[PDB]
């Protein structure tokens, strides 16, 4: 019943009139019935730079081998709980878009050594120890955490400004946070405290 990767690719090729093995952006989002599993058919997407698997029912990241040029992995609005099984794309992946999932731990994110952009609004991160795990990512410049419990804690206390300083204290070279540039004043506040 669930849409398979093979079937979603066929739907995409018919909608976009392209050969999916040659496409840079492969649009597999919002299938009806939803996709539930990533699988080995993804290995056929040899040209893919942006894989859009958002708005499905995927529970597990898997099956990313064979996409040698993948830059953007888009998995927002699924049922994912864990960052894992990304080794096959770590050498090229620059952006992980995974907002509106159920991720409570950032363990595993450290394998994405080339990551520049992490969009993960509306997940289940509750505490600063998870954010500390992002400090290893030397190229991370754009981060979205809005809607996670940790973010909401500060918003509930009208202290989002304080939350932003705490992020930049941990991530000193971050350039953009929750869609808003890190202001020089925020960087200096984080510095004079760090």
């Amino acid at each position: 019943k669930a849409t398979t990767i093979k079937d979603a690719i066929r739907i995409f090729e018919e909608r976009k009139s392209v050969v999916a093995t040659e496409a840079e952006k492969v649009e597999l989002h919002g299938m009806i019935p939803p996709i539930e599993k990533m699988d080995a058919t993804l290995s056929t997407l040899k040209a893919c730079k942006h894989l859009a698997l958002s708005t499905n029912n995927i529970e597990k990241i898997s099956s990313l081998s064979g996409m040698e040029n993948l830059r953007i992995l888009s998995l927002g609005r699924n049922l994912i709980k864990k960052i894992e099984n990304l080794d096959a794309v770590a050498d090229t992946l620059e952006e992980l878009w995974i907002s509106y999932n159920q991720i409570a731990s950032l363990s595993g994110i450290e394998k994405l050594v080339n990551l520049r952009v992490l969009y993960m609004s509306n997940n289940k991160i509750t505490n600063w120890g998870e954010i500390d795990k992002l400090a290893a990512l030397d190229k991370l410049e754009d981060l979205l955490l809005a809607g996670n419990p940790l973010y909401n804690d500060y918003k509930e206390n009208n202290a989002t400004s304080e939350y932003r300083i705490e992020v930049v204290k941990r991530l000193p070279n971050l350039k953009k946070l929750d869609g808003m540039p890190v202001d020089v004043d925020e960087r200096e506040q984080a510095n004079v405290a760090r």
